[PDB]
């Protein structure tokens, strides 16, 4: 998850939920089913 230094080039899709990008259309839906399952990382003890 990174944007403004990556990729000169802002993609016209992007997420809401975490603020990803995907010049495309299929792949940022496909990604939209990352979240739904939660996995473990973050501040989450452990
Ligand atoms: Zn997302």
């Amino acid at each position: 998850g990174s944007s403004g230094s990556s990729g000169t080039g802002e993609k016209p899709y992007k997420c809401q939920v975490c603020g990803k990008a995907f010049r495309v259309s299929s792949h940022l839906v496909q990604h939209h089913s990352v979240h739904s399952g939660e996995r473990p990382s973050g501040p989450s003890s452990g």
